[PDB]
């Protein structure tokens, strides 16, 4: 029970008993924090609490010191202390936004601006106390009983009374009883587990808690510059095809951390396996949040890096299927790729962290933690789509926001940026530069001119609250049979309700704009659904049209974004 401050770093045996995290706080702080606070709980070796018997002043204010015990002023002797006075909580050893953090549900937009606009403590603080708030409310969700199995992917379901019933889609991974993890997507709802067992009524689904393991290294190291390379040793014949990344693997050997802005298709996975054959002696491990941007790098890595020294990290509770080329768990490898919440205690001579708009300041610590290495380049995009925070419902999170990382690559600018965008029709690419990139992003491709917008606001439904747009749906439809070239094009679009709809409508497959991410496809259907504040969000937009590498068809309802779409506008 004896710690170090998490405002100031003076040693303390104070905690505040109130915080959801505990956290030290010395005399001074636990004091600017017990006086501005509904907080008045203070521990150390034994609980601020009043020790006559049967008594409940648990509040620090009222408390005092009689020898060596508390107690309020209603059981104190007359030789007693204040605990609380001139501006100190009685401790051994002897703000605003801390309080903040400490006290807020995390349900607004401002909450998760302080989290990352606060000191280095404070940003892990923060992380352990949402991630922690983000958990104990995947409980307050009614537990998911069977009741009826139809065939080998559809079922009807029993839910618990008075306990709300949580959003059906592949975003929420359920825990089936432990007959292995599942996820639904809506009477005929959709059921598919990670794990092949015969549907039982009667078994049922409660979401994974998982808990919240304190946070000790900073989301982003102090940062070093150098004046030359260190601890990397470079080649002098990198292949012409990594020649345009050169000046910028040398700023990697001479900084300790790196960012690089990457918008759609302008080389990030190519910088990154690139930079394995720049220094190519050095270990470096190649970690992400999900197992699909591990995966991406992976098959990067597949290409040109040997095989031999390259290994796949599988956790043993093996959700759902990933990389299976690589030699698995040989964490020993010069080429380890491994997604975050699985990474071993292990070092590197890089640590290369990609698809950096996804992750959280949770993550950006625990890989702090987990890899001690001589240089870490973290790779992404603050214009592409963050990771969902489930609590937040007032308000909109900026890029700014999203991140350490995010935060930096906003304010001061990232470090290294890939100006040329070689995925995407001119229309894509010069739509996408003048809305998210400030006119920075050029396109390599010519207009493909398959790039068409169309302003139909349909009819929204709503499955709960996934919305749907049959009009939308049924425009494709009309589009599909006079351009049966779009027959192998994916269909994308803000909600799993109108890509249900649209799978079975059209027959094409769907994909959510989140779920896009990362892929890229010769065809896109895009149906905007709704306007919505989630539909407009310029992020999702951007995500979602530079999928195409060919050609995009835009079925749009906010007239903005339609404007602002720079495609061949179509008539029905
Ligand atoms: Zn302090
Ligand atoms: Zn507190
Ligand atoms: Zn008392």
């Amino acid at each position: 029970a004896v710690g170090a401050c998490v405002l100031c770093n003076s040693q303390t045996s104070l905690r505040c008993g109130a915080c959801i995290r505990r956290p030290f706080l010395c005399c001074k702080c636990c004091y600017d924090h017990v006086i501005s606070t509904s907080h008045k709980l203070v521990l150390s070796v034994n609980p601020y609490v009043c020790n006559a018997p049967g008594c409940d002043v648990t509040d620090v204010t009222q408390l005092y010191l009689g020898g060596m015990s508390y107690y309020c002023k209603s059981h104190k002797p007359p030789i007693s202390f204040p605990l609380c006075a001139n501006g100190q909580v009685f401790g051994l050893y002897k703000v605003t936004d801390f309080n903040a953090i400490a006290t807020c549900d995390w349900t607004n937009a401002g909450d998760y601006i302080l989290a990352n606009t606060c000191t280095e403590r404070l940003k892990l603080f923060a992380a352990e106390t949402l991630k922690a708030t983000e958990e104990t409310f995947k409980l307050s969700y009614g537990i998911a009983t069977v009741r009826e199995v139809l065939s080998d992917r559809e079922l009807h379901l029993s839910w618990e009374v008075g306990k709300p019933r949580p959003p059906l889609n592949r975003n929420y991974v359920f825990t089936g009883y432990q007959i292995g993890e599942y996820t639904f997507e809506k009477d005929a709802v959709v059921y598919r587990g990670t794990t092949t067992y015969k549907l039982n009524v009667g078994d049922y689904f409660v979401l994974t808690s998982h808990t919240v393991m304190p946070l000790s290294a900073p989301t982003l190291v102090p940062q070093e510059h150098y004046v030359r390379i260190t601890g990397l040793y470079p080649t002098l014949n990198i292949s012409d095809e990594f020649s345009s990344n050169v000046a910028n693997y040398q700023k990697v050997g001479m900084q300790k951390y790196s960012t690089l802005q990457g918008p759609p298709g302008t080389g990030k996975s190519h910088f990154a396996i690139g930079l394995a054959l720049y220094y190519p002696s050095a270990r470096i491990v190649y970690t992400a949040c999900s197992h699909a941007a591990v995966d991406a790098l992976c098959e990067k890595a597949l290409k040109y890096l040997p095989i031999d020294k390259c290994s796949r990290i599988i956790p043993a509770r093996a959700r759902v299927e990933c990389f299976d080329k690589f030699k698995v768990n040989s964490t020993l490898e010069q080429y380890v790729f491994c997604t975050v919440n699985a990474l071993p205690e292990t070092t590197a001579d890089i640590v290369v962290f990609d698809e950096i708009s996804m992750a959280t300041n949770y993550d950006l610590s625990v890989v702090n933690a987990r890899l001690r290495a001589k240089h870490y380049v973290y790779i992404g995009d603050p214009a592409q789509l963050p990771a969902p925070r489930t609590l937040l419902t007032k308000g909109t999170l900026e890029p700014e926001y999203f991140n350490s990382v995010c935060r930096l690559m906003k304010t001061i600018g990232p470090d290294m940026f890939l100006g040329t965008c070689r995925r995407c029709p001119a229309e894509i690419v010069d739509t996408v530069s003048a809305l998210v990139y400030d006119n920075k992003l050029k396109a390599h491709k010519d207009k493909s001119a398959q790039c068409f917008k169309m302003f139909y606001k349909g009819v929204i439904t709503h499955d709960v609250s996934s919305a749907i747009n049959r009009p939308q749906i049924g425009v494709v439809r009309e589009f599909l049979t006079r351009n049966p070239a779009w027959r192998k094009a994916v269909f994308i679009s803000p909600y799993n309700s109108q890509n249900a709809v649209a799978s079975k409508i059209l027959g094409l497959p769907t994909q959510t704009v989140d779920s896009s991410q990362g892929s890229e496809y010769d065809y896109v259907i895009f149906t905007q659904t709704t306007e919505t504040a989630h539909s407009c969000n310029v992020n999702r937009f951007n995500v979602a049209i530079t999928r195409a590498k060919v050609g995009i068809l835009c079925i749009m309802s906010d007239r903005d974004l339609y404007d602002k779409l720079q495609f061949t506008s179509l008539e029905i």
